[PDB]
């Protein structure tokens, strides 16, 4: 598992973050 560059999904709005997996 690591975090890396993304974009998250907040109210079918997605707006970059990082994300864990």
């Amino acid at each position: 598992r690591w975090c890396v560059y993304a974009y998250v999904r907040v109210r079918g709005v997605l707006v970059r973050y990082r994300r864990c997996w």
